[PDB]
């Protein structure tokens, strides 16, 4: 029948309008208010859906098994299964039933309260009780807390309870001479544009015993997320913020009264950390007596997340950067455990998750050094450390003879006049350069020449055995490393520049620690790992074992040789293999070139730890090597 198909279309549009939250559009599809017709007027149906579905945060109403037949000459019965998402989960297996009316040339819904929820009759009410779930903690490899939930005491004043004249000036000075605060800051806070007489003005966060409360002052306990390392792990851990109405629209299972991860691991593991809201959604009678329970769950607190991070290493790595732009990554290269992921400069996550002013937040955004960047997950040109990879590749394909000596004159070199005014630059004017000398002095000209001899095809063959283009299995947002923009250099200059770690190479520090792990596993690349319980994954035969046993002794000389670039690290008296240097990088946003400092270091005796550190846009006479001794001591002492 052509009328049965039109009756289905009416039910389809009705469910759609309910799904899109347009309750007025769904109410206008109902018949007139009467017995055997619609139970309420259009405005009353609107307010019932907006109140009930709004109270439970109904979202994503969808139906199935729609059956529409005929019951009389103008009455058509319909039925369908349906499910929806609420603040307590998914309401599944709902049997909806009703009748349609065909008057004139339009079909409408004989609306009944059973179309809000299946077993609702007359003036039944809907009740929703919820219990908030406690956010899980984030802990280091030894159980030390990195992000914890706790209660905080908020000292505040009520301007109406403070006084009228004279008594107000006395109570302001009394509340100031008890909590250690200037009387001008209290008057500035209680006289802002938002403050009203009977409001509550949060003053100071008390972190101890509460003194006597003068007239007007009061304490308000509030739930507070706390970060013990503070800025030292702010980029990695992240921060949580107040949940907004827009967050609930995207995910109703969020607690509108709680916190949501805004960045870092708080956002990456937000679902595992937030838990699930417990409570009960029930239908009551006209007076509030419970009839049917729709949904009921117990509160499930969030599960803790245990990281491979070492809290003492994380703090030492971050402090060593001295507030300068840079990053540090420490690993146990044989297993991939990320011991430290430091990024500097940083922001205060405690100030961020509690009270942060518009001025201090803008100071973070307008800061040219950009403290919000997670530098350990930002792609950089690997710089001076990448010389080892090109060397290992050249040793495997037989291009590089370790004992063959190149004769290099001066500090600048170009292949031929086709390069124009461009030349590869080195820092030390050493005449007779072999592989060991090139690694000790960090000779870019030697590397550029050996890369050009090797050729693009052999160079890419060795590079393709690494992790370029791969998505690392890490809960950290990052782009995969790339060799260059396209699959071909189409440039001898770009090929040469790529050889010593520049050109269009983009590798973030974490991906660098993965690639450089081959020197601690005889050519096996061990993938980095951040979650403690995860299984170690690796990639075998990335470079030859011969290349490792040739390069690592040379990397010891980068430290031990009197002219090695990392010779200051020999003061430690510990077995070290390192590779350091400096590169001048010019990005699109930069006008002129800026200098970055690079460091790679690990223990060549036990392979217990590995470190990559970088300074971005460094000051003169500053370097990552000058700052690495303190972390290297800790890693060497506690990770053998």
């Amino acid at each position: 029948t052509q009328a049965v198909e039109a009756g289905e279309k009416t039910v389809e549009q009705f469910v759609q309008a309910l799904n899109k939250g347009d309750y007025n559009k769904a109410a206008e599809m109902t018949s007139k208010k009467a017995a055997n017709k619609s139970a309420l007027s259009e405005k009353e149906i609107l307010d019932k859906y907006q109140n009930i579905y709004g109270a439970a945060d109904v979202k994503g109403l969808q139906i199935s098994n729609l059956k529409v037949d005929k019951k009389d000459d103008s009455t058509y019965s319909f039925s369908y299964k349906a499910k929806m998402n609420t603040s307590l989960g998914e309401l599944k297996d709902l049997s909806y039933k009703g009748t349609l009316d065909r008057n004139d040339g339009q079909t409408t819904i004989n609306w009944q309260p059973n179309l809000v929820f299946p077993e609702m009759e007359g003036n039944d009410k809907v009740s929703l009780t919820t219990q908030e779930a406690a956010r899980g903690n984030i802990i280091d490899r030894n159980g030390e807390p990195l992000a914890t939930t706790g209660k905080l005491k908020q000292l505040g004043v009520v301007p109406s309870k403070l006084g009228d004249g004279g008594e107000k000036t006395a109570n302001i000075k009394a509340i100031a001479s008890s909590f250690d605060l200037t009387e001008d800051a209290i008057n500035q806070a209680i006289s802002q544009s938002w403050v009203q007489p009977d409001y509550f003005v949060p003053l100071k966060i008390i972190d101890g015993a509460t003194p006597e409360l003068p007239a007007g002052a009061t304490i308000q306990e509030v739930d507070g997320r706390y970060y013990p390392l503070g800025e030292a792990a702010a980029q990695l851990i992240g921060y949580v913020g107040d949940i907004t109405a827009e967050d609930i629209d995207k995910n109703p299972e969020l607690s509108s009264n709680g916190k949501i991860g805004r960045s870092g691991l708080e956002m990456a593991f937000d679902k595992d950390l937030r838990g699930t809201t417990g409570g009960k959604l029930s239908i009551t009678d006209a007076d509030g007596v419970e009839k049917k329970v729709l949904i009921e769950h117990e509160v499930q607190n969030g599960k803790d997340i245990k990281l491979t991070i070492d809290a003492k290493a994380q703090k030492t790595a971050f402090d060593s950067l001295g507030g300068k732009a840079g990053s540090t990554v420490a690993t146990t290269p044989k297993t991939g455990d990320l011991l430290a992921l430091a990024s500097s400069p940083s922001y205060d996550p405690n100030k961020m998750t509690n009270g942060i002013s518009q001025e201090d937040y803008k100071a973070y955004e307008e800061n040219p050094e950009q403290p919000f960047i997670s530098r350990f997950a930002t792609g950089y040109a690997p710089g001076a450390t990448f010389k080892m990879i090109t060397a290992a590749i050249g040793l495997d394909n037989g291009t590089i003879d370790p004992n063959e000596v190149l004769t290099i004159n001066g500090l600048k070199w170009q292949k031929d006049s086709s390069w124009g005014s461009y030349q590869v630059t080195r820092v030390s004017d050493v005449s007779q350069v072999d592989l060991k000398t090139a690694l000790i002095y960090s000779d870019n000209i030697y590397t550029a020449q050996e890369t050009l001899k090797m050729g693009e095809k052999k160079f890419r063959t060795g590079l393709d055995k690494f992790i370029f283009g791969e998505d690392l299995d890490l809960p950290i947002s990052m782009n995969p490393a790339q060799i260059s923009n396209e699959d071909s250099f189409n440039s001898d200059i770009l090929l040469a520049d790529t050889g010593y770690g520049q050109g269009e190479l983009l590798i973030n520090p974490i991906q660098q620690a993965a690639m450089y792990s081959v020197f601690a596993n005889n050519g096996t690349l061990v993938y980095p790992k951040l979650i403690a319980d995860k299984e170690t994954k690796d990639k075998k035969n990335v470079i030859g074992e011969t290349a490792v046993q040739t390069i690592v002794p040379d990397l010891r000389e980068v430290v031990q040789d009197v002219n090695g670039t990392a010779h200051s690290l020999s003061a430690l008296g510990i077995p070290l293999a390192a590779k350091t240097g400096t590169a001048e990088i010019k990005e699109k946003q930069d006008v002129k070139g800026k200098e970055n400092s690079f460091l790679f270091a690990f223990n060549p005796d036990n392979q217990g730890y590995m470190m990559v550190s970088m300074l971005e846009n460094k000051e003169d006479d500053d370097s990552a090597t000058k700052r690495a001794s303190e972390l290297l001591q800790y890693l060497n002492q506690n990770y053998q």
